[PDB]
RNA sequence: GGUCGACAUCUUCGGAUGGACC
RNA sequence: GGUCGACAUCUUCGGAUGGACC
């Protein structure tokens, strides 16, 4: 619904690299880049759709991006247990983000 | 009128911080 | 109370913009 995953990212490359050719979509998105992939959650499942038909190659049907010169393809389904890992990623994430501030307050 | 390539607004990456917004 | 790993503050080198401040 809201995930795509380029994969085949050049070695070396920064997370803004990747961030800056998703941003010519024109649609909102976290992005979590490692080991020479990135995982793309766009705000709501629509944008996705959308995002998917501008990756779209007609001439090879399949999804793919640029990254510095390379062609990237991308991933609109993902594998279930590899969903479900990273969704328990993020959860830890955003509770690690709340949980920052709570224990600041206990500093006190 | 004086000051300003050393002034402001917005902003990418990087770094350092804690609470920020409604 | 709600929303924030998608909230903000500060800062080095940059970018865009025009006036900024006393
Ligand atoms: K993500």
């Amino acid at each position: 619904n809201c995930l795509i995953k380029i994969i085949n990212i050049p070695q070396g490359t920064l997370k803004a690299e990747v961030v800056l050719a998703v941003r010519h979509l024109g649609y909102e998105f976290y992005c979590d880049y490692i080991d020479g992939q990135a995982m793309i959650r766009f705000q709501n499942s629509d944008e996705q759709r959308l995002a998917i038909q501008k990756l779209l190659n007609h001439n090879n049907n399949k999804l793919q991006i640029e990254i510095r010169g390379q062609i990237c393809d991308v991933i609109s389904t993902i594998p279930e247990d590899e969903e479900k890992n990273y969704w328990n990623y993020i959860k830890f994430k955003k509770n690690e983000f709340r949980k920052f501030f709570f224990m600041k307050k206990q500093q006190k």
